């Protein structure tokens, strides 16, 4: 089966698109190299659509069928309940694409008569109807990078009453199924401070330990019916309300195979038979198709003492070496049996003999040191695109504030303190906007946010050592090094001296503003104050 046919009708936008960095006053100061920075449009979508277009083959083995068997064991102990319209309402963003039949997300929230209504006859029509193919929207997403340019990613998703009716079936099932079936190699229960620590006390309940990421190719077009069924049939292993296991069965039957999409302007592009990008049950879904395909895997390959960690479709094995030639030899069993069930590599996997030398979503374990001395393991990554969108979001306001999300999970980085922070800071401190809420996303998550509390949500995610942390690696300062030299950002050393005038600046204003001077740039200052304690991807989600 192709994972997409065409028809030859073009991936359209629905707004004006800027590939080019746009510059204001502020832009210099944090970078200058700036033709290195590029916006995608759907002027590539051509390029990714045939990228992600391909036959799937499935071969299924009893290794297959032992570990679903064993995941559907676990799903049979959860009970999960439908979420009311209300309740599906207010986990509706603010700013979530509007629906055709005459309302948006804010009339969503606010429950209007006229939302509400829709809503209900889109329940009802999907417990009528277990047939009928759901229509898609098909977008090129907007994303910036560096240059080595990148064709546009592709976003599906259907309606907005639509996602609503998903949330109503599935938003408890996608939020408490996941780590029942999975336990602890379910990634998005940790913070980042204890997924750092499940990661090093990993490491170490091995006697020889060795560990690889495994990144597949184009995942979501190597997701097949069989694979978005066998979901559903884990789901449906809950204890739910008649009502749900009927509003699952039409969604996955009408929307989650496969259906038509449609561009912008309502020309029908062509037919899906992978995952949809942009419904709630994308993450959930991935993670456990993820999880099932490497845990059979890791006993084709005969891997000793396994512990799997899963995001989506990010994977890493930490296990028991075998010998470093052994280890190789395993690996190569291990990506033979994951292609025989439609996810190949991108780039063959790499066994690792140090924790810090795995990469994964992006990032790699480092140390650095606290007030003490004491060793402090953070997770840390190459910062290029974070800065090269830090770049972008200063001359532009977006729909997500990027450099918000990367200083609240890349806080203990000497990247995120030294550079994003004392950045973003100095331009709210200019416009008087410390007290504004902001939109960022986790997780695949939106939350409003105020820059005066990231000093309680960094000490709650990381501890209050993220505040104190010093002694980085040579390889970790070297990399940030070279990337500003790269991007021609400003070398470290002018950024101390800034730090320096935004917590002076910071201090004066006093209340929460002092707080965060205190605390998130007490590193700048020579004399350290001794802190103490302060007093769902393309899910369409929302919480405060
Ligand atoms: C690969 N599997 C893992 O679980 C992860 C390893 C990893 C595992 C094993 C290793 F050996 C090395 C790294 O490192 C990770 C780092 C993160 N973080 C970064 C991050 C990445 C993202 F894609 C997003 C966000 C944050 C926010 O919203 B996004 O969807 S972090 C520092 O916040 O914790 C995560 C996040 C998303 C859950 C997972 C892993």
């Amino acid at each position: 089966s192709m994972s997409y046919t065409w028809t030859g009708a073009l991936i359209t936008p629905c707004a004006a698109e800027e590939s080019k960095l746009p510059i204001n006053a502020l832009s210099n100061s944090l970078l200058r190299h700036h033709n290195m920075v590029y916006a995608t449009t759907s002027r590539s979508a051509g390029q990714r659509q045939k990228k992600v277009t391909f036959d799937r083959l499935q071969v299924l083995d009893d290794h297959y069928r032992d570990v679903l068997k064993e995941m559907k064991a676990k799903a049979s102990t959860v009970k999960a309940k439908l979420l009311s319209v209300e309740e599906a309402c207010k986990l509706t963003p603010p700013h979530s694409a509007k629906s055709k039949y005459g309302y948006g997300a804010k009339d969503v929230r606010n429950l209007s008569s006229r939302a509400v209504n829709h809503i209900h006859s889109v329940w009802k029509d999907l417990l009528e109807d277990t047939v009928t193919p759901i229509d898609t929207t098909i977008m090129a997403k907007n994303e910036v990078f560096c240059v080595q340019r990148k064709p546009a990613r592709l976003i599906v998703f259907p309606d907005l009453g639509v996602r609503v009716c998903e949330k109503m079936a599935l938003y408890d099932v996608v939020s408490t199924l996941p780590q029942v079936v999975m336990g602890s190699s379910y990634g998005f229960q940790y913070s980042p401070g204890q997924r750092v620590e499940f990661l090093v006390n990993t490491w170490k309940s091995k006697k020889n330990p060795m560990g690889f990421s495994y990144d597949t190719r184009c995942f979501d077009s190597t997701v097949t019916e069989n694979d978005i069924r066998v979901e559903e049939s884990i789901y449906q292993c809950c204890d739910l309300a008649p009502e749900a296991r009927q509003a699952i069965k039409s969604l996955t039957e009408r929307l989650y195979i496969g259906g038509p999409l449609t561009n912008s302007k309502g020309q029908n592009c062509g037919y899906r038979r992978c995952r949809a990008s942009g419904v709630l049950t994308t993450s959930c879904g991935n993670t456990l198709t993820c999880y099932l395909k490497a845990s059979a895997a890791c006993r084709a390959a005969k891997l000793q003492d396994c512990t799997m960690l899963v995001y989506g479709d990010d994977l890493v094995v930490i296990c028991e070496s075998a010998g470093t030639q052994e280890d190789a030899a395993s690996l190569r069993v291990f990506t033979e049996a994951m292609t025989r069930y439609s996810a190949p590599p991108g780039d063959p996997p790499q066994p690792e003999y140090d924790l810090e030398l795995i990469t994964s979503c992006s990032s790699n374990v480092s140390v650095a040191h606290d007030a003490s001395g004491k060793r402090v393991y953070y997770l840390t990554r190459d910062p290029t695109t974070p800065l090269a969108r830090a770049a972008w979001e200063t001359a532009r306001h977006t729909p997500v504030n990027s450099w918000l999300g990367n200083i609240i999970m890349y806080a203990p980085t000497l990247w995120a303190r030294m550079i994003l922070m004392t950045h973003f800071f100095s331009i709210l401190l200019a416009q008087e906007q410390l007290e504004k809420a902001l939109d960022c996303q986790i997780y695949g998550a939106c939350y409003s946010i105020e820059p005066l509390d990231l000093p309680q949500i960094i000490e709650r995610l990381h501890g209050l050592s993220a505040f104190s942390l010093h002694s980085y690696s040579p390889g970790e300062i070297n990399r940030v090094a070279s990337c500003l030299r790269k991007l021609g950002v400003p070398p470290l050393r002018v950024w101390r001296h800034r730090a320096r005038s935004v917590r002076a600046r910071l201090l004066s204003q006093g209340g929460r503003a002092a707080t965060c001077g205190k605390y998130l740039f007490n590193w700048a200052v020579k004399t350290k104050l001794k802190l103490t304690p302060i007093p769902y991807s393309g899910g369409d989600i929302y919480h405060s």
